[PDB]
């Protein structure tokens, strides 16, 4: 019911992408919202003031895309838009799992923070595992020469291609397929916004897919990364008895061998039900002497007070 909806980016032209785009940087996450910005927070509205808004071609734009479908009397629109970053994004809006059809993709949950905590640095080649929206290889677009985003949801990578398209961004690709397979060659920096929380070693969707897609994510990143190289993930940890995640994370990564510096920093934390741990936090891959290192950093807490 919520996150199958068609999404046809293809199906209009650039320019008119591009305007639109223009048009829901002046109003969405604006107060007193306009026609468009109520469409695009969920409100059905009238037609003729939309076309006034962004003209009859905006409004045939709005349809032949997917973000609005006509209701006869109303518009409405199955996405909802957000800006920030200097970016404006559409997702599915935010809604509880049994409502949520098999390509739903991440209504930005922790975009806006993750994005706060990746390095400001850019540079020539980025990519964004699992891009969802394309939220983070939208931003990364504004620091690297060119961007390619990556989501085995192929609801994701149209959606993706449709906010690059409404913020007329040129160097940003995205590409549908599993993992690393469709994203050839190495490059200077790779974001992963893991689709993991509390389902453990267990696939359960493209959400939460369990341990084993960070297991596949870091055994290949060696392959993946230029020298000098940066990775920043988002994740969750399972600490076992006699099993913590670190080690596991280690022999992935082949860590003495590929020569890679690793931290983790944990953000939140708690006892599990069989004397383990379940961790949240922030890993970061960056050049410098080898080895593993563990730093706490309640930077939720911090986000939530600041
Ligand atoms: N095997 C796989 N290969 C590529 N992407 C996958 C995948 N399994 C899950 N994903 C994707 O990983 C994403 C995690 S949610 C993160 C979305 C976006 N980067 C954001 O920050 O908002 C989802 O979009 C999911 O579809
Ligand atoms: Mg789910």
């Amino acid at each position: 019911i919520v996150g199958g909806s068609t999404i046809q980016p293809e199906r209009v032209d650039a320019a008119a992408l591009r305007q639109l785009g223009d048009a829901m940087r002046k109003v969405v996450g604006s107060a007193d919202p306009t026609p468009l910005a109520d469409l695009l927070s969920g409100t059905p509205v009238d037609p003729d003031e939309l076309t006034r808004e962004v003209g009859a071609d905006g409004r045939q734009a709005l349809l032949d895309s997917g973000m609005a479908v006509d209701d006869g009397t109303t518009f409405s629109s199955p996405l909802r838009g957000h800006q920030l970053h200097g970016v404006v994004v559409l997702s599915d809006p935010d809604v509880e799992e049994e409502v949520q059809h098999r390509w739903y993709v991440d209504p930005l949950w922790e975009a806006d923070l993750l994005i706060r905590l990746m390095l400001r640095r850019g540079g020539a080649r980025a990519l964004d595992m699992g891009c969802g929206s394309g939220v983070l290889s939208l931003v990364l677009a504004d620091r690297y020469e060119s961007v390619l985003g990556v989501d085995v949801n192929p609801r994701a990578v149209a959606l993706s291609r449709l906010n690059a398209a409404l913020n007329g961004l040129t160097n940003v690709t995205f590409r549908e397929g599993d993992m690393f397979e469709p994203a050839e060659g190495r490059f200077s920096r790779i974001v992963f916004n893991s689709p993991t929380n509390e389902e453990g070693n267990e696939f359960v969707d493209l959400l939460e897919a369990g341990e084993p897609i960070l297991e596949t994510f870091f055994r290949n990143v060696p392959r993946k990364l230029e020298s000098g190289g940066i990775v920043e993930v988002n994740l969750a940890m399972n600490d076992y008895p006699g099993d913590p995640f670190r080690e596991r994370l280690a022999d992935w990564l082949g860590l003495t061998e590929n020569g890679l510096r690793v931290q983790i920093f944990t953000s939140q934390r708690r006892a599990t039900e069989s004397g383990g741990e379940w961790k949240r936090g922030w890993l970061v891959v960056a050049p410098g002497p080898v080895g593993l290192t563990e730093v706490e950093w309640p930077y939720h807490d911090r986000y939530e007070e600041d």
